[PDB]
C-alpha cells in the first residue's frame, strides 16, 4: 500500500488527460498566429513541405540521419510507382559521434559529418556521383524555406557550439566545401516526424501526421496554408513540425510535475525545456524510474532501504531496462537478471515493485503522449467537414515501437480521447531515410 501510494502520483484520468489535450490545442493555435507565435511554448515551425500536384525527379538519393545516439548516412534509390513513388534503401552506415565533438564548435562537428559522408561514399565507389541530399535534422529549425533554415536549439543533450541561430543546410554546404572531396546537392532537410509521415503517405494517402517516440518525442501534421500565417498563401495544405516536446516550458504542465520531473529537469542538458518530451522521451524514461526506485529505497520500502553504486549514478537504470523489466513473464527471471547486472540482490517482492515502478511510468508517459496526439487529431477534425474523420499516423521511435505494452495503452487512450475520429497507425520502415529522399526528389524539380 504505501508503495501504491507513492505510485499513485503517476496516474492520470480522464478528466486530466482531457485538460492536456485542451491546453495543447490551446498553445498550437497560439504558435500558428503571428501575435504569438514568438512567446509560444509549441513553435508550430512550417517546414515548406506542402501536398504537392505532382512533380518527382527519380534515381539514387543519399540521405542523412542527425539527431539520435549516433549519425547515419544511406543511399535510397526513387521511382514511379502506382501510388506515386516508391523509394528503398540500398546502402547504409551508421557512425557514432566522439565525446570530443559533441563537445566541440558546429564546424567541428559539421566537418566530422563530411568526413563520414567522404568515407561511406570511397567504400561504395560512388565519390565521383552527384547525388542530391536530403537531411533528416530531428531538432527544431525556423525555415526560411525547404532547404533553409536556422537551428532554435538543441534538444536530447547536444551541445555543439555555435550552432543556435545559424542555418544548418549552410553549415553542412560550408563543411562540404571545407573538404573537397566530394560534391553534394543539399535538396531538401525535414525533421524526422516529417520524414516519418512523408515515407507512410505513398503506404496510405490518409497518412497526414507524423510521430515519433523515440530518444525524442514530437509530433507534424498537414495543416491548411490559412492557418499558417507564417507563411504566405491560402492554398492547400503545409507540414507543420509542432515541437510538442516544449509543452509545459510556460508552465501549461505544472500541476502535473512530480518531483521526479523536477529532479530530471534540473539535472538535463536543458533545465526549464522540453518539459512534455521529459515525461515520454526514451533518454528520460528509465531515469525517471531511477529516481523512483531511490524514493522507494530512502522509505526502506525496496532492497531493505539499501541501493547499489550503479543504482545511486544518473543514467544507470537505462529505457531499454523499462521495457524488459515489463516484458518479464512473472518468473522474475527477466527483472532479477537487470538488478543483478546494477549491483542488487533483489528479492521476489523487490523485482515486482521494480515492475510496478517501470509500469508506472511508462504508462503516464504512453497517456500523455496520447493527449498530445488526440489534440492534433481533434483540432485536424474541427478543420474539416465530413461525419467521420478517418486518418493515419505514421509512427517510429523505439519507446513506441519497442516497449512490450506502451503501443496499446496508447491507441486505446488516443482512440477514448478522438470520438468521430477513425485511427490509423503505421509504422515506418526506414522512415527517416527514405522520407528524406522523397521529399528530396520533389524539391529536386524546381531547384537542381
Ligand atoms: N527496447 C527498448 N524499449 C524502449 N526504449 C528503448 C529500447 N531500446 C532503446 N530505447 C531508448 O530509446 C532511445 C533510442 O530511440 P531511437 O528510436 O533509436 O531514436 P533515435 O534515433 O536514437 O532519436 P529519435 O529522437 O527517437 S529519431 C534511447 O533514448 C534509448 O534509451
Ligand atoms: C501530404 O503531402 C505530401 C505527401 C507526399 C510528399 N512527397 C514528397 N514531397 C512532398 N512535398 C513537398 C516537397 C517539397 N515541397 C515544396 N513540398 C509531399 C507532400
Ligand atoms: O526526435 C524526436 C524529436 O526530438 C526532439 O524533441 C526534437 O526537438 C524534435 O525535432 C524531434 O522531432
Ligand atoms: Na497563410
Amino acid at each position: 500500500t504505501l508503495v501504491e501510494q507513492i505510485l499513485a502520483e503517476f496516474q492520470l484520468q480522464e478528466e486530466d488527460l482531457k485538460k492536456v489535450m485542451r491546453r495543447m490545442q490551446k498553445e498550437m493555435d497560439r504558435g500558428l498566429r503571428l501575435e504569438t507565435h514568438e512567446e509560444a511554448s509549441v513553435k508550430m515551425l512550417p517546414t515548406y513541405v506542402r501536398s504537392t500536384p505532382e512533380g518527382s525527379e527519380v534515381g539514387d538519393f543519399l540521405s542523412l540521419d542527425l539527431g539520435g545516439t549516433n549519425f547515419r548516412v544511406m543511399l535510397v534509390k526513387v521511382g514511379e510507382g502506382e501510388e506515386g513513388q516508391w523509394s528503398v534503401k540500398t546502402k547504409h552506415q551508421m557512425y557514432s559521434i566522439p565525446e570530443d565533438a559533441m563537445t566541440g564548435t558546429a564546424e567541428m562537428l559539421f566537418d566530422y559529418i563530411s568526413e563520414c559522408i567522404s568515407d561511406f561514399l570511397d567504400k561504395h565507389q560512388m565519390k565521383h556521383k552527384k547525388l542530391p541530399l536530403g537531411f533528416t535534422f530531428s531538432f527544431p529549425v525556423r525555415h526560411e524555406d525547404i532547404d533553409k533554415g536556422i537551428l532554435l536549439n538543441w534538444t536530447k543533450g547536444f551541445k555543439a557550439s555555435g550552432a543556435e541561430g545559424n542555418n544548418v543546410v549552410g553549415l553542412l554546404r560550408d563543411a562540404i566545401k571545407r573538404r573537397g572531396d566530394f560534391e553534394m546537392d543539399v535538396v531538401a532537410m525535414v525533421n524526422d516526424t516529417v520524414a516519418t509521415m512523408i515515407s507512410c503517405y505513398y503506404e496510405d494517402h490518409q497518412c497526414e501526421v507524423g510521430m515519433i517516440v523515440g530518444t525524442g518525442c514530437n509530433a507534424c501534421y498537414m495543416e491548411e496554408m490559412q492557418n499558417v500565417e507564417l507563411v504566405e498563401g491560402d492554398e492547400g495544405r503545409m507540414c507543420v513540425n509542432t515541437e510538442w516536446g516544449a509543452f509545459g516550458d510556460s508552465g501549461e504542465l505544472d500541476e502535473f510535475l512530480l518531483e521526479y520531473d523536477r529532479l530530471v529537469d534540473e539535472s538535463s542538458a536543458n533545465p526549464g525545456q522540453q518539459l512534455y518530451e521529459k515525461l515520454i522521451g526514451g533518454k528520460y524514461m528509465g531515469e525517471l524510474v531511477r529516481l523512483v526506485l531511490l524514493r522507494l529505497v530512502d522509505e526502506n520500502l525496496l532492497f531493505h532501504g539499501e541501493a547499489s553504486e550503479q543504482l545511486r549514478t544518473r543514467g544507470a537504470f537505462e529505457t531499454r531496462f523499462v521495457s524488459q523489466v515489463e516484458s518479464d513473464t512473472g518468473d522474475r527471471k527477466q527483472i532479477y537478471n537487470i538488478l543483478s547486472t546494477l549491483g542488487l540482490r533483489p528479492s521476489t517482492t523487490d523485482c515486482d515493485i521494480v515492475r510496478r515502478a517501470c509500469e508506472s511510468v511508462s504508462t503516464r508517459a504512453a497517456h500523455m503522449c496520447s493527449a498530445g496526439l488526440a489534440g492534433v487529431i481533434n483540432r485536424m477534425r474541427e478543420s474539416r467537414s465530413e461525419d467521420v474523420m478517418r486518418i493515419t499516423v505514421g509512427v517510429d521511435g523505439s519507446v513506441y515501437k519497442l516497449h512490450p505494452s506502451f503501443k496499446e495503452r496508447f491507441h486505446a487512450s488516443v482512440r477514448r480521447l478522438t470520438p468521430s475520429c477513425e485511427i490509423t497507425f503505421i509504422e515506418s520502415e526506414e522512415g527517416s531515410g527514405r522520407g528524406a529522399a522523397l521529399v528530396s526528389a520533389v524539391a529536386c524539380k524546381k531547384a537542381c
